[PDB]
């Protein structure tokens, strides 16, 4: 009776062994997965942080440049107008001269 | 022997089913972890993809506005120079009018 309980206990021990080995292999794979994903994530968060800074900077610059552009379109119109005004005044003068001939 | 060897193996089997409960538990925690990290990573990659698109756009824009601004700086200098030459010409003419009279 007892030599039997002996055989069955060993049997039960071996079945617990196969289970144990299955779970440990599964765990190893999860741990590797884990480490990997962590590393990957570290790299991407660093990369993301960099992208963010770059978009902020570029954004600033785009803004500064729009102001600058507008300021110049204005300055240019003012100058263009003055230039036109002078050509007209010039004509007027070369003519008052002409007529004084 | 036999009776002893028995209660013995029952002890062994005992601690081992306990260990197995534990591995199952650690495994479950790992798997949950894995799901979370993967979801988190999916999100971060989505956000990264978005930032990249935005950075490309803004970069284009920065470039175009920079060309526009340089074109204007040039245009403005040319105009200012012509205006200066015209003020001079003007003076010269209002003076030729003066002397003439």
């Amino acid at each position: 009776e007892m030599a039997n309980r002996l055989a069955g206990l060993e049997n039960s021990l071996e079945s617990e062994k196969v289970s144990r080995e299955q779970l440990i292999k599964q765990k190893d794979q999860l741990n590797s997965l884990l480490a990997s994903l962590e590393s990957e994530g570290a790299e991407r968060e660093k990369r993301l942080r960099e992208l963010e800074a770059k978009l902020d900077e570029t954004l600033k610059n785009l803004e500064l440049e729009k102001l600058a552009r507008m300021e110049l379109e204005a300055r240019l119109a003012k100058t263009e107008k003055d230039r036109a005004i002078l050509e007209l005044k010039l004509a007027e003068a070369i003519d008052e001269k002409s007529k004084l001939e």
